[PDB]
């Protein structure tokens, strides 16, 4: 375990349960694919923190069953006309009226930005990338959040990294490119 112990100690139970459900759907064992497990929890938590930093500004799409995620996406499209994305995004921004894809990477933010923009191939979805180094990259350099909220996300990601490092897990996690 070790990685599993750390995941259960640093993420709240709701997130852990959501991550285990995601992995039981994919067919993957969180006791085996430990680095994926941690990356899923981290990404889930960034999405929830992002949303929570809003007069009810964000709708969370990530973390729901696919049925219900698509139900939410469809509802938003029918009530705004916003083009329906091709891949499930992570949040909807009602203030700006755009979907958001959140990326968390152990590599350089620009590399992973390029990789996500190339994947989603949709000019509609705003993209926001975070590293474990306090760096971010976002479409048009439009970061959406205020400094406080982005700083809190940066802090938590760095803290997770240092917690992994103190437990000797960071090097495997960093080289694992799995989940990001
Ligand atoms: O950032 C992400 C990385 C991976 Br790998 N997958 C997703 C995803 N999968 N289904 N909905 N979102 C992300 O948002
Ligand atoms: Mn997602
Ligand atoms: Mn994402």
């Amino acid at each position: 375990s070790a990685m599993e112990d750390f995941v259960r100690q640093c993420f709240n139970p709701m997130i852990v349960e959501l991550a285990e459900k995601a992995m039981k759907e994919y067919g993957e064992d969180p006791k085996i694919e430990t680095n994926k497990f941690a990356a899923i929890c981290t990404h889930l938590e960034v999405c929830f923190m992002y949303s929570d930093f809003g007069e009810h500004r964000f709708e969370i799409i990530e973390g729901r069953d696919r049925i219900m995620a698509w139900t939410v996406v469809n509802s938003i499209c029918n009530t705004t006309g916003v083009e329906k994305p091709k891949f499930l995004p992570d949040l909807y921004d009602y203030k700006e009226n755009r979907f958001i894809e959140i990326g968390v990477t152990r590599r350089e933010v620009h590399i992973y930005y390029l990789e996500k923009a190339n994947k989603i191939k949709s000019e509609k979805t705003h993209i926001h990338i975070f590293s474990f180094t306090g760096e971010e990259m976002a479409t048009k350099a439009d970061y959406t959040l205020d400094e406080e909220s982005r700083a809190r996300i940066k802090t938590r990601l760095f803290t997770i990294r240092q917690e992994m490092a103190s437990r000797s897990l960071w090097d495997s996690f960093r080289q694992s490119e799995r989940g990001e």
